[PDB]
């Protein structure tokens, strides 16, 4: 009864309520488990790990690590636990989430509503053994670290997030996308330093997530600092504060970050630029408006080693995960790529 009923409920609910119900339904494992088997050609070895498939769920869906197993069960090659702030906080006042149906877009200004490190840490440790096996089987767990609203030292918040959740993550993410090149360098250096100070052999990779709203200078500074400090990767494109001419959703004037289709090509272009600026030496996780295997391939070809999607799940439902992987698989063969890895950065080989 999962499908059939869920599509209806979605239409009868405001976007935030629909979001919370989706997380619940997913954690309870009420959705059918994907039968699609990830072929060897979809495997990507990057960030010190193995990814059975290159399609993950972007940060922000499961902010509190409540539906991880259910997400892998849907077919995602990896999961990124939504932004986690040190202390719990409620985020911005409602309404803070809006659907733009006609544009297959969403606008949100959640404001980092989070359960906090203690809670998320408890949840993830309760399933650490299970995750250790999932990871070993090529299903990595990423954890996106955020900072509290009234926090003074952003770096201190991120570091606390590194010490607290780092032991449970395969990779960690720090947003600069939810000051000059100098403050960016110092903030990241402290994050990496905290990462290197973690106990154990398997040190999680550290990625920087950027918005698509960057000046020519911002892009060069990020590439330079990333290259200089030895950052492990870049997640390219959080939501955008721009509102493209031609948006038809009546709620387009609302403040917040725009995601979904309108962000698709802007995001890909940003991946192309960052890849070039870093000379293809820094793994990029492409994200933004991915709704088909075609969209994923465009991002991979522009420079992404892996991709993520979120908004498409909202307008196409859970079937979108397997659909993107299946199409991506057929498009790779059709275009002469024997494996996903061979397509990474393909547009840059000319
Ligand atoms: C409702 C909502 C909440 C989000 N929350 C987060 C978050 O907590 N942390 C983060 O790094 N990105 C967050 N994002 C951004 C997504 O991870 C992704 O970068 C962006 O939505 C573009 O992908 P998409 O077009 O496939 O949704 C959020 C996006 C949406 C739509
Ligand atoms: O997950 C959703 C959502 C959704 C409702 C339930 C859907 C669904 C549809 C069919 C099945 Cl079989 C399972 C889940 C998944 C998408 C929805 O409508 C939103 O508006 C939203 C806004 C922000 C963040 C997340 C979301
Ligand atoms: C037949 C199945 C009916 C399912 C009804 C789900 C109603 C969910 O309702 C939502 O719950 C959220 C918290 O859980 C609240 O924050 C939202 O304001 C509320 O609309
Ligand atoms: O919590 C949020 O508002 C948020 C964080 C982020 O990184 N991206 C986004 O679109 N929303």
């Amino acid at each position: 009864y999962a499908e059939y009923l869920m599509p209806g409920l979605q239409r009868l609910l405001d976007p935030e309520s629909a979001h919370r119900l989706a997380v619940r339904v997913t954690s309870l494992g009420l959705l059918p488990r994907a039968t699609f088997q990830d072929s060897d050609m979809l495997e990507v070895k990057v960030l010190g790990h193995k990814f059975r498939n290159p399609v993950g769920i972007a940060a922000g869906f499961d902010k509190n690590g409540e539906a991880v197993d259910g997400l892998y069960k849907l077919g995602f090659g990896f999961v990124e636990v939504g932004s986690v702030t040190p202390q719990p906080q409620e985020g911005n006042p409602r309404p803070r989430v809006f659907r733009l149906p006609e544009d297959q877009a969403v606008i949100n200004r959640y404001g980092f509503n989070s359960h906090g490190l203690s809670v998320v840490e408890h949840r993830l440790r309760a399933r650490q053994q299970k995750q250790a096996q999932l990871t070993a089987d090529g299903l990595p767990l990423g954890i996106n670290l955020g900072k509290n609203k009234t926090s003074e030292d952003a770096a201190a918040d991120y570091a606390e997030g590194v010490r607290t959740l780092g032991p449970l993550a395969d990779y960690l993410v720090v947003n600069v996308s939810s000051q000059g090149k100098t403050e960016l360098r110092h903030l990241l250096s402290k994050v990496l330093q905290e990462r290197d100070a973690l106990k154990g052999t398997r040190k999680p990779a550290v990625l920087v997530k950027i918005a698509p709203d960057l000046t020519a200078q911002d892009k060069e500074d990020i590439a330079s600092v990333a290259r200089e400090l030895g950052i492990d990767g870049l997640i390219v494109t959080n939501t955008t504060v721009s509102r493209p001419v031609g948006l038809q959703g009546a709620l387009r004037s609302e403040t917040g970050g725009l995601s979904g289709k309108p962000l698709r090509d802007l995001s890909t272009q940003t991946i192309r630029e960052m890849y070039a600026l870093t000379q293809g030496r820094i793994p990029i996780i492409g994200v933004g408006g991915v709704s088909s295997g075609q969209d994923a391939l465009e991002k991979i070809q522009a420079g992404a080693s892996l991709v993520q999607l979120y908004t498409a799940l909202i307008f196409l439902g859970p079937p979108v995960v397997v659909r993107v992987k299946r199409e991506l698989e057929a498009l790779l063969k059709e275009r002469g790529f024997t494996t996903v890895t061979d397509a990474i950065g393909a547009d840059h080989r000319r």
